[PDB]
């Protein structure tokens, strides 16, 4: 091969890959990596824990020191250097030194593009005045937030914005003992999940004392950002405004070099990171990507795609092309508290919108065997296709074992299994670790049960208008169990006894089951089903009723 | 139409299959015949109930006789032995284990799920070794239970350091009582390779366990008190625990005239048909394929155990058939701190069957190392250099190690390559994982190897290539020496290096090493790119150190 010289836009995430990479490839080629803030590859997931004082040491935020990473790869990286303009038909990118204020041309053979995106900040009147709020990039917002608590000594803070990182934020800003309210424009925290899901996640954060706001915004910022009004009316009185509302692309040197953009002015690339100019490559949040499940274009800001990305592209450059990106699946996963939340592929809500039939089960099984001390529960939520069995998505929550079952499931997506394959996932077991039949085996079940046919259910959002339409609700619990509640309509049989109080169950009604979990309600159903009944169980049965649906429950 | 199921064994792939054959047919006559007291008992958890971190008994009984029989309508019947299989009658004979009073009982179809035994060697006093006892069941338990309580045992000879003795070896030990494990191999766990094992080995030593290898009982004196080693050490004990493996319990189909297979399994086709059309069996009695290779072997496991009694279930009373692929072998043990786990093929099995291979060892950490609490979890990958099909993988470490082995057995099965581990996207948040993950890394170790960007020597192989004319540099920062180096290393660190190139002889094979192999494949990238012979040491010196403590040069 014959060398280049190599520029790369953004030193972080996308840019630090693809430049490590790609001195692995050659010695010859010449790199440089312009970055316009003071530090490299720095960790910026780890910035609300450096806030919340969980990380306790500024210096283990930097992942990469200039010095350290451009002798190791003998990089040309030039930090607090902005480049302004691109100049594609000449080759050359603008470049101002921040510090000094020179500005000068710096010539490319090949230009990579990897500048991510930035915090969306919302037009609210009185938001110039508003002394102590925030929002969260890089470490100078970092120590600017990690200053105003040490030195003002806030006694409450708002987050605005209910995503992964407001969450986080919240977190982190209770345990430093600062009161937290969150305000969500939605009717529920983290989009990337279902409404049911979060109503666990609601729990636990309120349990940990935060108050939550839902489908309120801030209307105005008054007394300098002291005083919150929220659309509806209500004020929230505050030390300090955590904004986390969301990011848009950096697709401004694009835009300015008439680039092609993509979906919410992400920057538009091919299968192999090319813009619409050839010498020119872009990677990371600021890039267009489809995703894997339905090869929707879309923007999914994570840092597992901008790393591959960039060391994909590194390879790509070098005419490496037998593996192309395969879009992003959007696998994820937060700490909440005692918590742990994770999802990949699609949730209800985009299949909704984007007109995919489906299917879901909810699952809940322990996170190892319960004979063995502290087991917890983990609830996979699992979404596919009834006739194919493709799975569409997933969603896991629990205070242990979630990210392990979550990546297994990413796992099997990417890897083209269907939910008749997770049954047969032959996956680690000893009491300390799992059960004979993972929780991941076990969710498989119940969706082959589904597509098979063995089954047929409803949901938690379907069974009250089923009842009022004349649905007979049997709820096969044992009569102590009803005691935490019951959905209305209810009529106790329990499963143990059903086999001998078939008489009692109504062959002119349409019948339909729930227990504690969905597992009894499913083996009454399948019972039911061998008799010659049309029975339907409900899924999740009244620990995920209950959950999502409290003010509804009958005592 | 109805059916009459006759199951034999109601524990893991008994109550399994016979569960759900209920849930497929409400018609069928289903019956259940274990020889002991309890069904589906956690047999797994028995260790730990010994060493006291399982408080309840009954949290080892999973579901009663009584709850169970009335849920599935299940005829099941304990304390009955089945003692012949009659096939041309379609009749069993069973014998009421209390009484010795035999009945027979018809079938339609039957289903054997009789697990395996414990072996018991011929050694001599083992007929007068009052404290020596074997775990399969709750009367064992019990009996090794009351012998400590009784007797408060101060010392403890565990033999076979398998998975199961290791496991004994941690309860005994953590009840306060003195350990000595004897195992006749020159590792604990065969599952795992040998490097691997020296993690274990230094593990088990901090927590003062002693271990004899290449060892084992040549006599057992003063009523198992005195236990006379093959060495001629001699070790004082109090209690025996006899852990050498399993065989299968075939003698209902051997003498039924059934087909038998490797070890004396029970042979059956991929419907878990005997070589009698109306007999089946499932579990650590029956021979099955290993995934990888598709040879004929015993893997006595539970998951394996419950997933063959669903889809029997299935193949009788269910849908369309899906076939048994055969076994994997993933496996995972707790070992006091350490979790071990493994899944497919080690070099052992493969160097047997001849099969060419490389390996790789990629030590990452749990989560980001910038947040709290990271802790090294090392992954040995075994594949094939041409296509790179994983033929097998090991890992062990404090945290997060049942994670990545569950990730790597779902691709194995999945038929991905190592090619294809790097693009694995999963979870990543501080608290749980890296932007790539310990699984992403050693895949794109892997496909290094693969694509011929680095070439790589063993632990096994570096000293032999030193003596012979191989000129061996250490990229680790100066400080980075403090543990010691390969003989014959000659310091220059990675970041000093491209500057030192001169120092470097180009009419010389070079082979490179850091700690844990990362920055010697920078060093040998570069290297390959200046147009130098290069080789980089897999698993760096942290492995070679491991593994070979007394070679180590300061
Ligand atoms: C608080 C926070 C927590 C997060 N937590 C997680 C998490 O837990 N898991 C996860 O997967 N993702 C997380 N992310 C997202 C993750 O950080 C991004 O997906 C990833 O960093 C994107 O990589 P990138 O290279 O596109 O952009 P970045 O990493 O943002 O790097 C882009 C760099 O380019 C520079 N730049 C931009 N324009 C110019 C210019 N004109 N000239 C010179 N330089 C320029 C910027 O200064 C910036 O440093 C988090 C993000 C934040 C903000
Ligand atoms: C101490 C210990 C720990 C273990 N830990 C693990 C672990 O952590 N992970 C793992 O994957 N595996 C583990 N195993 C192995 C696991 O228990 C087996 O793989 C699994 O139980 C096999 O299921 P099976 O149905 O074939 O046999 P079993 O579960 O053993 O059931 C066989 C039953 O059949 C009965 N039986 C036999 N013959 C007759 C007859 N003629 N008439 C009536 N009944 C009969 C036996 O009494 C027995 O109860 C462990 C085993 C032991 C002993
Ligand atoms: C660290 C960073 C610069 C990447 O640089 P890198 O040189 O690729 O470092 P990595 O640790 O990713 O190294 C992986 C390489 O080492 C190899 N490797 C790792 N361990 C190995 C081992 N034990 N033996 C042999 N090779 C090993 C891998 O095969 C891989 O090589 P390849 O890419 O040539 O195939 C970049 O990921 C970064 O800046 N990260 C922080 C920023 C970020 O991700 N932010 C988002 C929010 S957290
Ligand atoms: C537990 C045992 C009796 C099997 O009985 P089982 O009724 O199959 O119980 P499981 O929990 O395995 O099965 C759960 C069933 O409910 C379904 N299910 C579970 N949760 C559900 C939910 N929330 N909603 C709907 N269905 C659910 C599963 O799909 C499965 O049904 P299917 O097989 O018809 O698809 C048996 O495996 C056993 O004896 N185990 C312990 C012994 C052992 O494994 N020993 C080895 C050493 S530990
Ligand atoms: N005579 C013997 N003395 C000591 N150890 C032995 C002897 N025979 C076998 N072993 C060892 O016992 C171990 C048994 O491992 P494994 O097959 O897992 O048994 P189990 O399933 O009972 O744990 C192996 O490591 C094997 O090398």
């Amino acid at each position: 091969w014959g060398s280049r010289k190599i520029v790369v836009v953004g030193g972080v995430a996308g840019g630090a890959s693809v430049a490590a990479r790609l001195r692995r490839l050659s010695e010859e080629d010449e790199i440089i990596m312009v970055e316009r803030g003071e530090y490299i590859s720095f960790a910026n997931c780890g910035l609300p824990y450096y806030i919340g004082g969980v990380i306790t040491e500024r210096q283990k935020l930097l992942v990469q020191t200039v010095e350290r990473m451009s002798k190791r790869f003998n990089l040309d990286i030039r930090v607090l250097s902005e480049v302004v303009k691109i100049n594609k038909e000449e080759k050359t990118i603008t470049i101002k030194n921040v510090t000094t204020n020179e500005t000068y041309n710096e010539a490319y053979d090949v230009l990579i593009l990897s500048p991510g995106a930035k915090p969306i900040v919302p037009s609210i009147p009185g938001i110039e005045e508003a002394k102590a709020l925030f929002t969260l990039r890089n470490v100078p917002d970092t120590d600017r937030i990690k200053a105003y608590i040490d030195e003002k000594k806030p006694r409450h803070a708002t987050v605005i914005g209910g995503g992964f990182i407001g969450v986080e934020m919240v977190e982190n800003l209770r345990e430093r003992g600062i009161e937290v309210t969150l305000v969500e424009m939605a009717n529920q925290v983290m989009p990337p999940i279902d409404y049911e899901m979060a109503a666990y996640v609601h729990e636990h954060m309120k349990n940990h004392d935060v108050e939550l706001v839902f489908e309120d915004g801030v209307d105005a910022l008054e007394e300098n950002g002291a005083v919150v009004r929220l659309k509806s009316g209500s004020v929230i009185q505050t030390d300090m405004l955590i904004l986390a509302i969301g990011v848009q692309p950096e697709s401004s040197l694009a835009k300015g070099a008439g680039l092609a953009l993509g979906v919410r002015g992400t920057i538009k690339v091919n299968e192999k990171f090319q813009t619409s100019d050839p010498h020119i490559y872009a990677i990371g949040d600021a890039i267009e990507v489809k995703d894997f499940v339905t090869e929707t274009e879309t923007m999914i800001p994570l840092a597992w795609p901008a790393n591959r990305q960039g060391r994909m592209l590194a390879d790509i450059i070098h005419g490496h092309t037998d593996s192309l990106y395969k879009g992003t699946l959007g696998t994820s996963v937060a700490k909440v508290f005692d918590l742990t939340v994770a999802t990949t592929g699609l949730n209800e809500k985009i299949l909704k919108r984007l007109n995919i039939p489906y299917e879901v089960v909810h699952v809940q099984a322990n996170s190892h065997a319960g004979y063995y001390p502290n087991a917890t529960p983990v609830l996979i939520k699992l979404i596919f296709n009834k006739d194919s069995g493709k799975i569409y998505g997933a969603q896991t929550l629990g205070r242990d074992g979630v990210d392990k079952r979550m990546d297994v499931i990413a796992t099997a997506i990417k890897a083209n299994l269907t939910v008749l394959d997770l049954p047969d996932l032959e996956l680690s077991y000893a009491p300390p670790y799992s059960s004979a039949k993972d929780p991941v085996n076990m969710v498989g079940y119940a969706a082959s049960n589904i597509v098979d046919g063995f089954v047929d259910t409803v949901q938690w959002h379907e069974i009250d208008r089923i009842v009022e339409n004349g649905g007979y609700l049997i709820d096969v619990r044992e009569p102590n169990e009803l005691k935490q509640g019951m959905i209305k309509g209810s009529i106790n049989i329990p499963l143990d006894e059903l086999r001998d109080r078939l008489e009692e169950v109504p062959v002119d009604k349409d019948i339909y089951i729930t227990c504690q979990l969905g597992m009894r309600g499913y083996v009454a159903a399948r019972m039911l089903m061998e008799k010659g009944y049309k029975v339907k169980n409900v899924d999740g049965g009244f620990k995920l009723y209950g959950t999502v649906l409290p003010e509804r429950i009958v005592y």
